[PDB]
């Protein structure tokens, strides 16, 4: 797809079986999403923006469906306002900006 | 261009007569910048994200050059980590995503 910026770059993506809507964001080195059970091994990471910082779970080789795209890898999880596909899950889709 | 996502894509804008380094941030509704002096009239505001919020400074149809590209719009200026092109600005170059 070509996804313009007029509004937020949400898609739908499905993680751990569950469909939810996240936002396509560049500006973001590490998925985040938001508060939710995950299975498997995880280890504590801090992640900083606008606004300062949160502690997060870091989950690593998920798999994730981002828009009938599968891709496995990082994902972090804590309490981000918004669920956010960062560079590391936007790179194994090819996602690339263009103007 | 076309902008791979390995690296954090940074460009540089010229803004208020200086040159910067700021990230192309999609999952940004909003252009934010470090601190600095800027002349004009401004309004303050407030803006959220993933820590937080942050008080700052809203000045309104300012000229920024992105990567050759000359455009005009919102700047808020306040303690941001990082300097942010968001959305806003990003519709104005034409930037899109794809994969
Ligand atoms: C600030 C950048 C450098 C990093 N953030 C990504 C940005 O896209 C961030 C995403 C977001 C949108 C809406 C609510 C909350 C967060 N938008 C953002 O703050 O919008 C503000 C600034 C202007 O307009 C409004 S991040 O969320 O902090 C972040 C940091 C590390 C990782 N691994 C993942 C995410
Ligand atoms: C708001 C914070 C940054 C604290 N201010 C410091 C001020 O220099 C502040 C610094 C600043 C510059 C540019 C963008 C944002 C903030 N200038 C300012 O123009 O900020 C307005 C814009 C948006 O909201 C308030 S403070 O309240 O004045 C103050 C002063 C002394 C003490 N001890 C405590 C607080």
């Amino acid at each position: 797809p070509q996804i313009t910026l007029w509004k937020r770059p949400l898609v739908t993506i499905r993680i751990g079986g569950q469909l939810k809507e996240a936002l396509l964001d560049t500006g973001a080195d590490d998925t985040v999403l938001e508060e939710m059970n995950l299975p498997g091994k995880w280890k504590p990471k801090m992640i900083g923006g606008v606004g300062g910082f949160i502690k997060v779970r870091q989950y690593d080789q998920i798999p994730i469906e981002i828009c009938g795209h599968k891709v496995i890898g990082t994902v972090l999880v804590g309490p981000t306002p918004v669920n956010i596909i960062g560079r590391n899950l936007l790179t194994q889709i090819g996602c690339t900006l263009n103007f």
